[PDB]
């Protein structure tokens, strides 16, 4: 930086602390990843400055030919990653992106039918404290209390029992592979409307790592970061005939200008997406999860659904006899970032928790492989098997500060 | 830029011709700016990286001390600058901050009193293909239709009549000075709420050039770019009475993870907008609108309400015969920037118009003066009153290029 170090003191220091941060812990958060160099300076750039209400080639200001041109190198690269036959790259963020689909297709106190939240489902889908569950009428299909697997049977029967308008379906806690198929499935029988929301395996997606949500989805919302490691923001897809009506519920129904910079930002990601290495980035990521499912169960930790199909495992804590709080807590002493996370069925609250939720996409992109994994694995079971050990805890820092270099 | 050229030579040659116009062009939208490169490097940093879901110390995942350290930075300079108890530097846009005080205060269907949206009303005072218009039921105050001045006794007879849960002053195209004691007096009439969406003023208000909003009123949105002259976002400044339950509304009520980067960037206007020169500045852009709208005046144009008090002004163009939308088209062709905008009792529809809005923030920001306004305001003459004339058109063009140099 040239001019935020002599304009900021203040800011840029506080800035600086947070790049050092970020490279001397172990981030595990399962959302979290680190952008390219690219990817920032298309965020840095002078496009704050453009005010680009509309859409390219229809748009209510002047001026916006060269925006235009960026928007829509950001659409056709997010059909060309996903094969959806619209996109829409304005929404501010991932719940954004959720707020238009509801918007487009829902009345107020319209029934929707969600991922149960202690389960696995996002905020976004039903919670009595967001938006969606204020606005609609949110109800809930669950996983089978021993595999920790979706029962799609619940999900039929919660669909024919409440006849929601809208099903939606994807997760921010869960470890395998969603059948789209059969969401699709139940929704045709009900006569509903099938939203995906694949924020979280995004990425994943795009390098052919879990199927793809655009066959079978009438709408498939996400955020740009997360696994697909690009800027913050969000991003939906659809079949032509919902175009119109997308369009127009991001603008003029729920936002004003969009946010040009961070558009470009994302035409950026999506172009690295569409590399072949970013291809070999996921696989690594999914690799890394199996591999780090593995360890932590050789080192005597149990974990809901039994291992993982993707980025992201849960450990259930019971058995050690832990919160998901203490755990998260003795972790940030020796430089892991982990969150607490309810389990399925977890006999705490979510403020507590009996789990820990663990992703590999950031120190993927550090550049770690399997032997991380498994020392990760390692450095985990030393800590939360001795957590009154401040000699553990110190040994457990210098592994950590050893991996991070 | 050292990055984004190498890996992306698509995204990298539409915004380098973006940056080009951006110097090339004279730009008189009412509503833009040009930020600082200490604000473009703050958006361009690593703190896209940050998952920060709640407040300062109440995040809801680890990790957060220096991203917490930036947005108090943030806030309490926003309190400083507007003399606010409480700020949130959260919402991603004005229409979101806007959407989160809806969520705090009204119901589903509950009245709201808002201004005119052919009269300078924003699309999110209740537009029908808005949320506000859909969400809840708006009615209008208006402006005179001789002074163009907003009627408080209109505003008083409408909030009688329709007893509004929320009262909502401000706009986007009103070139006077709005009178928010005399808004607050009808709302405590009515026991209303009263909000200020202060977002094309706030630089204005934060420069002691427009009285401020905070003291009358329950509730001030606000844009951070505009003459504010920050990143695009939004913002909400509240009594302390109102805080918890504004924070609540944007997390978890209408958002999800903050834009870190974003904030730190509207720290570092805050920053900006607490120095000497941003007032300097401010003064200069009142200064430059009130001498381009006696200019204009002096080349024959009609304006609404006669003239200014603020960064801008309306022309009324049915004394020359035209509409808003060829007036744009035809000074789009010569280099100049300005949009189409409905007047007060427009006999035109809002796609075609009878006037066109500009303002002097963008231009003032560059430098230009008294002397750069009359000149402007001599190319517009010159323009408007020689439409089919290609001579005139390519001396206008000339003297544009002159101007920016
Ligand atoms: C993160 C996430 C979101 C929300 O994105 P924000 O950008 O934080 O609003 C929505 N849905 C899922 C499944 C997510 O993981
Ligand atoms: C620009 C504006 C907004 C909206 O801000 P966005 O960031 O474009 O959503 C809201 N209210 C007023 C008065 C505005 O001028």
């Amino acid at each position: 930086m040239k001019y935020l170090p002599q304009q900021d003191p203040q800011v840029f220091a506080a800035i600086e602390q947070e790049r050092k941060r970020q490279h001397a812990k172990i981030e595990l958060i399962a959302s979290e990843n680190f952008v390219s160099r690219a990817v920032m300076e298309a965020q840095g750039s002078v496009l704050t400055n453009k005010f680009a209400e509309g859409y390219p080639g229809r748009r209510y200001y002047g001026g916006c030919e060269y925006v235009d041109i960026v928007e829509e190198l950001a659409r056709e690269r997010a059909k060309q990653l996903f094969g959806a036959e619209h996109a829409n790259v304005q929404p501010h963020s991932g719940a954004q992106a959720n707020m238009a689909v509801y918007f487009t297709v829902l009345e107020h106190g319209d029934t929707v039918l969600g991922m149960n939240l202690s389960h696995g489902g996002h905020l976004t889908h039903g919670s009595p404290v967001n938006f969606s569950g204020v606005q609609y009428n949110f109800v809930a299909y669950g996983v089978d209390p021993e595999t920790h697997v979706i029962d799609y049977d619940d999900v039929r029967e919660k669909a024919r029992l409440h006849r929601p308008k809208l099903i939606v379906a994807a997760a921010s806690a869960y470890p395998r592979i969603i059948d789209f198929a059969k969401f699709r499935e139940i929704a045709d029988e009900v006569g509903a409307y099938l939203m995906v929301d694949m924020a979280h395996i995004a990425g994943l997606v795009a390098a052919g790592l879990h199927p793809n949500p655009v066959p079978y989805a009438h709408f498939v919302t996400t955020t740009t970061h997360k696994t697909l490691r690009g800027p913050r923001g969000g991003m939906i897809l659809c079949q032509e005939q919902f175009a119109k009506q997308i369009d127009k519920a991001i603008f003029p129904g729920i936002q004003g200008g969009p946010l040009m910079h961070v558009i470009a930002a994302k035409a950026v990601a999506f172009g690295e997406a569409l590399q072949d290495d970013f291809k070999a980035y996921a696989k690594r990521v999914v690799d890394n999860a199996k591999r780090l499912a593995s360890a932590l169960q050789n080192e005597g930790f149990t974990l809901v659904s039994g291992g993982t199909d993707n980025h992201l495992l849960l450990v259930d804590l019971r058995p050690q006899q832990l919160t998901g709080k203490t755990a998260e807590k003795v972790l940030d002493e020796v430089g892991i970032t982990v969150n607490k996370n309810t389990i399925p069925y977890d006999p705490e609250s979510p403020f507590v928790t009996s789990g820990i939720r663990i992703g590999t996409a950031a120190v993927t992109t550090r550049g770690f492989g399997l032997e991380e994994m498994d020392e990760i694995a390692a450095i985990i079971g030393l800590v939360l098997k001795n957590v009154g050990s401040e000699q553990a805890l110190e040994e457990a820092r210098q592994r950590v500060a050893a991996l991070t270099d």
